[PDB]
């Protein structure tokens, strides 16, 4: 139907945006500590700490398949990556300090994303 296509335009075009909001994001970190995820052989313990790990690359795969329907689902996402980190590290750490900063820089970003999200439907 031209309705389903008109569906999968949206999501398209959905997909454009929330591609460069991902690339202003990942701007925020320098450092490439969110680049990847955690590695199993280096943190092998890691998934008794942390029940839904998350990362930049696996957001990545997930944006090229259009799996984000909505604004809501990608920043459920970028929370993960914030929250998983400040709660695996402490306080007084490089990584955990990385997070506020990606935290507090990228909270700008979503805040105009939303706004774009709304305005353009």
């Amino acid at each position: 139907s031209m309705e389903q296509v008109a569906m999968e335009l949206r999501l398209t075009e959905l997909t454009r945006l929330l591609r460069s909001v991902l690339d202003q994001l990942q701007d925020k970190d320098p450092a490439r500590i969110f680049a990847q995820p955690v590695s199993l052989k280096e943190v092998p313990d890691y998934l008794d700490h942390i029940k839904h790990p998350m990362d930049f690359a696996t957001m990545r795969k997930r944006l090229e398949a259009q799996g984000y329907k909505n604004l809501h689902e990608f920043e459920e996402d970028f929370d993960l990556i914030i929250d998983n980190c400040m709660k695996y590290n402490a306080r007084d750490t490089v990584f955990y300090r990385a997070a506020v900063r990606l935290r507090d820089q990228g909270g700008v970003v979503l805040r105009q994303a939303r706004r774009e999200v709304d305005s353009i439907g």
